[PDB]
């Protein structure tokens, strides 16, 4: 149970093959990186974005920029695929107006994790975040308001989109290790796609 969040399992199912696709068509400009933390910490989990603006980590924090801070070109155009499917997912969750102008894209190898955090760089937090999971099964543990609140588990499954909106915007959340094993599409990994209103 999460106040806001809108559990729509599997329903990328059908455009999964075209979002593979997609994601291998969007590394190919910029490549997936495994972002270092203000701290001087690489993260496990590979990221990289498409859209008008893309997560990253800098000096100071946090931040959302037009440029690819590896490549310093621009993160690749958001997918035709990729805005259908928001789109959809989005109108189907009582959110038709959404319009995302950034999607951070997480590659999990096995064993890769995200510790709990939260998801406040967007400049209205009003807006929901769509999460796609494709491939590979992951455990999405997530709290409360606070950090020591009471931790719950999600299994986000191959297709799972969640719409996350209202109190869940705000939940401290991360994935647990992720299992090893064997997918047809992805072979050895998981991905998330998570649909930002950034500008
Ligand atoms: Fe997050």
């Amino acid at each position: 149970l999460a106040a806001g969040a809108v559990i729509l399992r599997r329903f990328a199912f059908n455009a999964a093959e075209q979002l593979i696709r997609d994601i291998n068509d969007v590394a190919s400009q910029s490549p997936f990186r495994q972002m270092v933390t203000p701290g001087g910490y690489t993260m496990s989990v590979a990221m990289t974005n498409c859209g008008h603006l893309g997560w990253t980590t800098h000096r100071q924090g946090y931040l959302y920029s037009p440029i690819d801070p590896q490549t310093n070109k621009p993160w690749p155009a958001m997918p035709q695929s990729f805005h259908n499917l928001c789109q959809r997912a989005a109108t189907a969750a009582g959110y038709p107006d959404f319009q995302p102008d950034a999607c951070l894209i997480n590659r999990y190898a096995p064993g890769a994790k995200l510790s709990l955090h939260q998801d406040k760089d967007e400049p209205d937090l009003r807006a929901p975040i769509v999460s796609v999971s494709l491939g590979l099964p992951a455990i999405f543990q997530f709290g409360g308001l606070k950090r020591n609140d009471p931790l719950k588990r999600l299994l986000l499954e191959h297709g799972d989109v969640v719409v996350w909106g209202g109190e869940s915007r705000l939940f401290y959340h991360g994935i647990q290790p992720l299992k090893a094993g064997f997918h047809p599409l992805t072979i050895d990994c998981r991905y998330n796609l998570t649909f930002r209103q950034a500008g």
